[PDB]
């Protein structure tokens, strides 16, 4: 195919949030401040918007930009951080 994996991840993640909403792509596009054709290419993973729009997307969904950039490999694994941040543990014998 010769396709960039990052754009495939970004769209995959973004599309997840979009398809979880009942507002159309044309709806979200106006709220962000873009044209439907611009939003269409994002949803198809053809292009990634600039920081000003990526932040706008995350800001509108009340999420982190990191949620759109990093892969949905959401398997919690203890993350030592130099602060008083909350972390959870599972523990299952398998």
């Amino acid at each position: 195919m010769v396709k960039d994996k990052q754009k495939a991840i970004f769209s995959e993640n973004l599309n997840s949030y979009i398809a979880k909403s009942e507002k159309t792509q044309l709806e979200i596009a106006k709220s962000i401040g873009v044209s439907p054709q611009t939003f269409n290419t994002w949803c198809k993973g053809i292009a990634i918007p600039r920081m000003g729009k990526v932040q706008a997307l995350a800001d509108y969904f009340n999420i982190n930009k990191s949620d759109l950039i990093e892969d949905k490999k959401l398997n919690i694994d203890t993350v030592p951080i130099e602060s008083g941040y909350t972390l959870e543990h599972h523990h299952h014998h398998h």
